[PDB]
C-alpha cells in the first residue's frame, strides 16, 4: 500500500562485461553507428509485433522516435514494438547476448570491425560508444513496465514501480559523454536518420526544438 | 544466479513521519534515553524467544551487546532475541507503531515527557534523538535476514541480499549526529549501561577498544 518501488541489482556475465569495457573505452572513430544499431533494434521490435499481428489482431501505427534533450544532455530512441518482459531484461535476452558477445569479440580478433556488432545481435551495446549510462524502459503486453539501467561497472539494475503508466514498447535513454554532445544537434540527427531511413520499413520521427520568417 | 540483492522503498504512515520529524529536530536535553529504549527493545526480543522456548526447545545464552565504532562514528545495539521477519519490518510492526505514535503524541500534548516513548511501544524511534540514519538488520527463524534503513525523509528501505549470513537476532546501527559523539566514549557508555543494568534480566556486554601497566 505504502510501496514506492523496487530495484534489483545483477552482475553482468563475464563476456558482456568485457564487451562493455571494450566499447566504453574504444577510440573507434565512427561512433555514429550507435544510432543505426538502436533504430535497427527498434525496427526488429516493430517486426516482432507485426509478425505476431499476422495471427492475433488484438496486438496501432508502428513508428520509431528519436528524441534529443539538450537540458538533460540525453538522447532517446523510442519505439512502440513488442517490448520486453522482466525475464527478457533480467537475463539480457539470455543465450542471445552471451553467445553473441563471445562471437563478436572472436570476429574483431580475426579482422572484423566495430560496425559488425549488429550481425551478432548485440548492437544495443554500441550505445556505450557515445554514452556513459543507458536507461532502458520497456513494456511488453504479457508484463508490467520495468527500467534497466547500467553505467558499465560490471553491474546493472532492474527497477519496478507500481506508479508506472508506460505504454507498449521500448524507450532507450542515452546519457551522453562530454565529448559526444554533437548527437543532440538536430542537423547531425537529420543526416544520420536519412542515411539509413530508406532501409527501415517504419517511419522515423525526430522530435527537435526556430523558424525564421 | 548473477543476483546481488534488492531494495524496496516505502513511504512511512503520516503519524510515524510526524514522530520522526519531531524526534530528529527536538532540543530535548536528556537524549541518552535512546540507549535505555534500544536495550529495552532488545530485552523484550530476548523475552519473546524465552517465552517461546517454554513450548519448543528447538529455539543458546541470550545477551545484549553495545558496540561503539569511532572509525565509522556509529553505535550498535545487538541482541540474539526472536528477530523480525520481512512482514514485521515492512509494516513497522503494523498496528503497533501506528496506534502507539498517535497515542504518544497525544500524551506529549497533554503534559507528557519524551522519556514516556516506551510506554507506547515506539521507543525504537528515540534512536533519532542522537542519530540521523538508523540501520536495522534482523533475522527471525521463520525468514531470511533483511536490512531496514531510514534517514527520516518520509521513507525507508528494505534490503534483501542472498549473500547474507546473519544469525538470529537484531543489530540496530545508529549513525551518530556531529554533536552526539559522546555516545562513542566508553566512560559514557559504562555509566549508562550500569544505570539500567539491574532492571534487565540479560547480560549487557560493552565491546570497547588501553590498559596502563
Ligand atoms: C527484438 S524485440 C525484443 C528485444 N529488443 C531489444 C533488445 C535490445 N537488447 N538487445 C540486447 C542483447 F542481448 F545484446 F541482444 C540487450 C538489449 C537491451 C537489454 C536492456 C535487454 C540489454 C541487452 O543485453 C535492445 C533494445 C531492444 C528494443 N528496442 O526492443
Ligand atoms: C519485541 S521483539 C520484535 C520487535 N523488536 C524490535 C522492534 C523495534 N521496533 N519497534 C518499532 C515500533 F513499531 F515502533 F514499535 C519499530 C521497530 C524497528 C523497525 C525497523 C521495525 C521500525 C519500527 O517501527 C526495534 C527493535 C526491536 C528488537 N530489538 O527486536
Amino acid at each position: 500500500l505504502y510501496f514506492q518501488g523496487m530495484t534489483e541489482t545483477f552482475a553482468f556475465q563475464a563476456e558482456i562485461n568485457q564487451l562493455m569495457s571494450l566499447i566504453i573505452n574504444t577510440f573507434y572513430s565512427n561512433k555514429e553507428i550507435f544510432l543505426r544499431e538502436l533504430i535497427s533494434n527498434a525496427s526488429d521490435a516493430c517486426d516482432k509485433i507485426r509478425y505476431q499481428s499476422l495471427t492475433d489482431p488484438s496486438v496501432p501505427r508502428l513508428c520509431i522516435r528519436v528524441v534529443p534533450d539538450k537540458e538533460n544532455k540525453t538522447l532517446t530512441v523510442e519505439d512502440n514494438g513488442i517490448g520486453m518482459t522482466k525475464a527478457d531484461l533480467v537475463n539480457n535476452l539470455g543465450t542471445i547476448a552471451r553467445s553473441g558477445t563471445k562471437a563478436f569479440m572472436e570476429a574483431l580478433e580475426a579482422g572484423g570491425d566495430m560496425s559488425m556488432i549488429g550481425q551478432f545481435g548485440v548492437g544495443f551495446y554500441s550505445a556505450y560508444l557515445v554514452a556513459d549510462r543507458v536507461t532502458v524502459t520497456s513494456k511488453n503486453n504479457s508484463d508490467e513496465s520495468y527500467v534497466w539501467e547500467s553505467s558499465a561497472g560490471g553491474t546493472f539494475t532492474i527497477t519496478s514501480t507500481p506508479e508506472s503508466d508506460m505504454k507498449r514498447g521500448t524507450r532507450i535513454t542515452l546519457h551522453l559523454k562530454e565529448d559526444q554532445m554533437e548527437y543532440l544537434e538536430p542537423r547531425r540527427l537529420k543526416e544520420l536518420i536519412k542515411k539509413h531511413s530508406e532501409f527501415i520499413g517504419y517511419d522515423i520521427e525526430l522530435m527537435v526544438e526556430t523558424t525564421e520568417k
